[PDB]
RNA sequence: GCGGGGGUUGCCGAGCCUGGUCAAAGGCGGGGGACUCAAGAUCCCCUCCCGUAGGGGUUCCGGGGUUCGAAUCCCCGCCCCCGCACCA
């Protein structure tokens, strides 16, 4: 009832023991089994979500170093990032929500708290407390491969390095353009996390197409925005606001230099958009309204009209109207007021392309003149002929519309006749500080182009080749594949490790995070050298982890490394000799959410650098977990930690409270009711344990069959169980291993009470041995204890699987006794019904001729007649005859099953007096007299019985 | 919009992939009992409708397709949850 003492017992033994810290001469090859799953992000303390996707590749780490495979599973802590970074200045600044969040929820000593200001601080406290909780978990972690992330860790930095320098070799590495949210205070991105509000709000792509008013001296562009290029073929006029102000200002790119006229703000937005603005003259509004404008696609120009729909902040403020579609072309269009200019209510109206010159949409609701209320109907017009569009316009036509919203806008774009400005969908996005968000380009910016058709086919030809789990993930997976295309694989702030081409950028996370799998494959012996400044850290080069990942074994290189690093040739060789054997890593563990990205980037990258022979054989991804129905928040406090919580259940019970729940990729509700009772049933089984330890280990009996019973279910349970497991299916195994056994058991027991031989022992004694192996992995703790409690040898956690027994299997009194079980069930019926006591009631089974032949036969005939015809054709048989009818109903319940030919032995034998003692009455199997129509008036497993 | 997966009995949640043995695993909630003045706790039993002899009827979102037979396989419809990029 208690275990923390235990607990620590075995995490110590374990540990000093060096027990769970693999040797690769130990055994071959094909019996190693490499297995990882994601490090943390040393941010704070894990919560039981996170406890989850680590206890199974442990529970597999386990249950497979017993099946007798020579087991790889490290751990090291992820840190290179910018949320650490950011939460020290936020405590700085000393944070009411932030310190909220340590002092509260993380609980974290007040004072210690204080000393996060230091990025560092925060990436060490949570660092021991990972180390300590996963210990204090009881993984069967190798901890002889530790280490950190980031630049803070300077062989495996090196290791990164090579890495992406190799990442140029291929050309994956590029620099480009790149969108962003960003704060306009001093400088700064906004990685959808600083944003004080909404931050959902989407970027489109609202592009420019710059008209010309070459009016006076010479030319000059009013670029007008509109997210449907298609449109420009139908432009019928032109679209500004009297009201609100613009300007005119060169806008200077690369090195080509025009002049613009669009609103003040649109002026501000694109001087982030990768652009000079040097402002010249503001105007007025209707400034603009008069001039006409050539329409730059067609030949055709037009004129400038005034307008109150058109939004200024948004976009450049010019409109291109096309009134033969885009609803909201007509709302100003109805004139009456007074202005100025007159005579043009008679323009013609072309169209583009549920009628044609759309407007029975318009005023097919109940629209006046300048109305939000259309925001709506203003884009229900721009799907219904969206794929279902055929195009018509004086240019090519046929195509869909989702084709010319990419020949023009694709034409435009190239002829430089328009260009694009990122604008948001809505207003209200606000940064960290207090700013208004806008959005910036960057030119540098690097990439990793996982679009590379080349290399995104590499990939696929490899995921085809490794396993999923689940299963129905395949999909997913693929189609990322796919959906794909270059990632900004670096930043400007936070931890990391530097581009060894460009120091002013830091590699991002997820980027460096993709193959250090095989880091740890060798992170023993630099720790080792590492340990006494034998290693400079230099001395490790791109020509260096060459050798020992793809460069063959040439007894030389060693030699010629040996110096140049300055580390013992037999030194090397033995860590390539690690590696080659550790790699390829039968699996990697990690929760659903990282298949869109990190699960994917790890596939390519490596394809892109591991001999194909080396490429990752399988992955196995798990839910998300709750808590109470409500979802765990950081900032709303509800968070059960992992640690916090072994304390107040016991790692084992916790352990196994998890796998109980859920398996794959099905998320999992935390309830504390549920745990406590689990706990106590954990007891029971600990207890029992305890019990039937005592037993003499003699052997050599005379077992019943209700023992065989209980050692076929053991048998059952056994198989089942090794099954769930090599596929992951914890919640499955949980309920055989565990929660069937258990049953069984009780069944076991109830049915044998008042009864104690030499046979009830062994059986008990030996089934205490078996379910001990088996729940070694969900509960290690106080199974290395019970394993001591009972004959022991060596540490159970590394005792040989149970595997099912040579028989010792029984489906046939596995049937009979569910036999007797629904016997008693109908008379428990037959009295329920009606009767009131009475101390007896008599029943007869069957015999095979006058019955179960026919049975055993209309099961091979499944019709009506063929065995009809099969039978009557037999004496002793067609004696009845008229009552073989048996085969109608029979017919109508589908066929048979096995011969439970003893059975009325069973009904007879340890059945007898068990059932009596339980229904209260008297049994009285195969009598003579007949009853109430008794004798031979009932059917293969389902006897007639009479109460009375 | 691109895309991934789905809808089950009072609820939560299996089973559908290897159709028939599913009235439908498990849990929770509800109820009766051993209890024995009295909180708790363990175990047993019932919980879709009906039933004065172990039975009968209707069930797995709507409608069809396929089959001797579908919660289970195919199609159309409606409906629901999830990622979209530098953010771990």
């Amino acid at each position: 009832l208690n275990f923390k003492a235990i607990e620590e017992k075995w995490q110590k033994r374990w540990l000093e023991a060096k027990i769970f810290e693999p040797n690769i001469r130990d055994k071959p090859k094909e019996k190693k089994f490499y297995i990882t799953v994601a490090f943390p992000y040393l941010s704070g303390h894990l919560h039981v979500g996170h406890a989850r996707t680590y206890t199974i590749p442990d529970v597999i780490a386990r249950f497979k170093r017993m099946q007798g495979y020579n087991v790889l599973f490290p751990m090291a802590w992820h840190i290179t990032g910018s949320p650490i970074v950011g939460i020290a200045e936020r405590i700085k600044n000393r944070d009411p929500k932030t310190i909220w969040i340590y002092r509260d929820v993380y609980k974290v000593p007040e004072e210690i708290l204080w000393t996060f200001e230091d990025p560092i601080n925060i990436v060490k406290y949570f660092m021991k407390a990972a180390k300590e909780t996963f210990i204090r978990a009881g993984f069967s972690v190798d901890w002889s491969r530790e280490f950190y992330t980031t630049s803070l860790f300077p062989p495996f930095s090196k290791f990164i390095e090579w890495q992406f320098w190799k990442l140029k070799e291929k050309g994956y590495i590029v620099k480009g353009a790149h969108r962003v949210r960003w704060d306009p205070v001093v400088g700064t991105p906004l990685g959808d996390h600083d944003l004080m509000e909404g931050e959902d709000v989407p970027i489109l792509d609202y592009i420019i197409i710059k008209f010309e008013l070459r009016e006076n001296g010479e030319v000059i562009y009013l670029p007008a925005a509109t997210l449907r290029p298609e449109t420009v073929y139908g432009v019928t006029n032109m679209w500004v606001n009297p009201n609100a102000t613009y300007v005119k200002a060169k806008v200077r790119r690369k090195d080509k230099e025009e002049t613009w006229i669009v609103s003040k703000e649109a002026a501000y937005k694109l001087s982030f958009q990768d652009r000079e603005i040097e402002v010249i003259e503001e105007f007025k509004g209707e400034k603009l309204i008069g001039k006409y404008v050539r329409n730059p696609v067609s030949g055709d120009e037009v004129i400038i009209l005034p307008a109150e729909f058109v939004d200024p902040d948004n976009a450049t403020g010019v409109v291109m109207s096309v009134p033969a579609h885009a609803p909201f072309d007509h709302v100003a269009l109805e004139d009456l007021k007074r202005e100025t200019e007159i005579l043009e209510k008679y323009d013609i109206d072309p169209r583009i392309v549920f009628p044609a010159v759309e407007e029975v949409n318009k005023l097919g609701i109940k629209s006046q003149k300048d109305k939000e209320k259309l925001e709506q109907a203003t884009k229900t017009i721009y799907k219904a002929e969206y794929h279902k569009g055929i195009f018509k316009v004086p240019p090519y036509e046929g195509k869909p519309v989702q084709e010319v919203k990419e020949a023009i806008a694709k034409e435009m774009l190239e002829k430089g006749i328009a260009e694009i400005m990122y604008e948001f969908a809505e207003k209200n996005v606000i940064s960290r500080f207090g700013n208004r968000a806008v959005i910036k380009i960057i030119h540098d910016q690097w990439f990793i182009d996982y679009g590379n058709p080349e290399w995104k086919e590499k990939a696929r030809k490899a995921l085809e080749r490794m396993k999923i789990l689940p299963e129905t993930r395949r999909a997913q997976f693929e189609a990322i594949i796919d959906w794909l295309d270059k990632k900004a694989c670096a930043r400007k702030i936070g931890l990391g490790t530097p581009l060894p081409w460009d120091p002013e950028w830091v590699i991002e996370s997820l980027s460096d995070s993709t193959i250090y799998m095989a880091y740890y494959t060798i992170s023993r012996h630099i720790n080792k050298l590492r340990q006494e400044g034998k290693l400079d850290p230099e001395k490790l080069t791109p020509e260096f982890f060459d050798y020992i990942f793809l460069e063959e074994f040439s007894e030389d290189k060693e030699k010629e490394l040996e110096k140049k690093t300055g580390i013992p040739a037999e030194i090397i060789h033995e860590m390539k000799e690690e590696f080659e054997y550790w790699y390829p890593l039968d699996w990697r563990c990690s929760g659903k959410d990282l298949i869109p990205n990190h699960l994917t980037f790890f596939i390519f990258n490596h394809v892109a650098i591991f001999r194909e022979e080396h490429w990752p054989k399988g992955i196995a991804v798990n839910g998300f977990g709750t808590l109470e129905g409500q979802k765990m928040s950081k900032s709303k406090g509800n968070v059960l930690n992992f640690i916090d919580a072994i304390e107040e259940n016991g790692a084992d019970v916790v352990r196994l409270y998890i796998m109980s729940l859920a398996e794959h990729d099905s998320d999992f509700d935390w309830r504390r009711k549920e745990v406590g009772k689990l706990r106590k049933q954990i007891e029971r089984f600990y207890e029992l344990i305890s019990q039937f330890a005592e037993y003499e280990v003699k052997g050599n009996v005379e077992l019943k069959d209700i023992d065989r019973w209980m050692l076929h279910r053991l048998n059952k349970a056994i198989k089942e169980t090794t099954n769930a497991l090599e596929e992951f299916r914890t919640r499955t195994a949980v309920q055989w291993a565990f929660y069937s056994i258990m049953n069984d058991l009780r069944w076991y027991l109830r049915r044998t009470e008042g009864r104690d031989d030499e046979a009830k022992r062994y059986v008990l004694r030996t089934l205490a041995d078996v379910w001990v192996r088996l729940m070694a992995p969900f509960t290690p703790h106080i199974c290395e204890e019970l394993w001591e409690k009972l004959g022991g040898e060596g540490f159970v956690s590394l005792a040989k699987w149970p595997e099912p027994v040579e028989e010792w299997w029984n489906e046939t009194i596995e049937a009979e006794e569910e036999f007797i079980r629904s016997v008693m069930e109908d008379i428990k019926e037959i009295i329920e019904v009606a009767k009131i006591e009475n101390a007896k009631r008599a029943y007869i089974y069957t015999a095979e001729d006058w019955k179960w032949k026919v049975a055993e036969v209309v099961s091979e005939k499944r019709d009506f007649k063929s065995s009809m015809e099969e039978l009557m054709k037999d004496s002793e048989i067609r004696k009845h005859g008229k009552e073989v009818a048996k085969i109608v109903q029979k017919l109508i319940k589908e066929r048979t099953f096995d011969v439970k030919r003893i059975n009325e032995e069973k009904a007879l034998r340890e059945a007898k007096e068990f059932m009596e003692k339980e229904l209260g009455i008297e049994i009285i199997i195969n009598p003579t007299e007949d009853k109430g129509g008794k004798k031979k008036q009932a059917m293969p497993l389902k006897p007639a019985i009479f109460i009375e």
